[PDB]
């Protein structure tokens, strides 16, 4: 299954944005580069996220850092998403256990291995624009 959405960042207010090689969370509601398209398995638990614009897939390198790459084909590129207790969505590297999608609250990406699960850093609500 295919769908398209934008990801709010619990602690950085505004939307993830596939800028090309460049990941943030600093996207207006509705932003070109904040437009998702996310693939879910149909087992339910892996996704792999796209910028609909730049047509970059989100990714996550081996240094834990989020980048932006034309190819998706890597296991870097998918992510284990859960609903949380609290209601947010976080999303898991894959192909790195432990380690989550993250944003500083000036929209920064944050490194992999600095992060957990129950950082609000790591937290996101889904938005239809």
């Amino acid at each position: 299954q295919l769908r398209l959405y934008q990801l709010y960042s619990r602690t950085s207010g505004k939307h993830i944005q596939v800028l090309g090689r460049r990941i943030s969370a600093r996207g207006e509601d509705g932003d070109k580069y904040a437009q998702l398209l996310v693939e879910t398995d149909t087992f339910g638990s892996q996704v792999r996220i796209k910028g609909k614009e730049t047509e970059f897939y989100l990714c996550m390198n081996r240094k834990g850092k989020l980048v932006g790459k034309p190819d998706g084909t890597s296991k870097e590129c998918v992510f284990i998403e859960k609903v949380l207790e609290n209601n947010y969505t976080a999303l898991m590297s894959a192909k790195y256990s432990g380690w989550y999608v993250g944003f500083t609250k000036k929209g920064r990406p944050r490194k992999g291995p600095k992060t957990r699960e129950n950082q609000q850093d790591v937290h996101f609500m889904k938005r239809y624009p």
